[PDB]
């Protein structure tokens, strides 16, 4: 299992709502359909104006050759191109998981 | 619901495997006793010696109020003794999850 997390910036955070929207009833809506992604979500970390991140994303992964492909579908450049209009991402942590992880029953 | 996100370095990664021993049977297996704790993961980064850092870890939690009450717990105590041993937190992320995220079926 691996693990890519996303520090994410918006050009305009009077854009916020428009992105929260975008991520929950689009982006989320959307991982079905990417074979890869076993868990994603998104976390609003600040919306100070000139912050140098707003957000970050938690995408957890079969593996990173899996994810390479999903990337390369006209289902992921879709999510792209609308993120792009709103947001960069400014930096990526990624690592491959100790063992199987806690959840809570 | 909310993430807290560390990277975290390692003083000699020539310890990893100490490290990696105390996060699978130790860390993780203390979970179940802190009671914020909804999902923790640990993940290998990076080995290289001079790395900025080498794991990240990702703690997902009921509120940040729950969080810091256990953090206050003698259970908590013992994990960080024998985290500060061997490494640091360098960097924390932390946000408020939009939504309910995805989560593969």
């Amino acid at each position: 299992m691996e693990t890519i997390i996303h520090k994410i910036r918006l050009f305009d955070v009077a854009q916020a709502d428009a992105f929260e929207f975008w991520v929950q009833n689009v982006d989320y809506a959307t991982c079905p359909d990417l074979p890869s992604v076993v868990r994603f979500d998104v976390h609003r970390a600040s919306l100070q104006a000139n912050a140098p991140y707003h957000y970050v994303e938690v995408i957890k992964i079969t593996d990173r050759a899996a994810f390479d492909a999903d990337m390369e579908t006209s289902t992921f450049a879709g999510l792209v191109q609308a993120f792009s209009r709103m947001a960069e991402v400014v930096e990526e942590l990624a690592g491959e998981q100790l063992g199987s992880g806690y959840a809570a029953g």
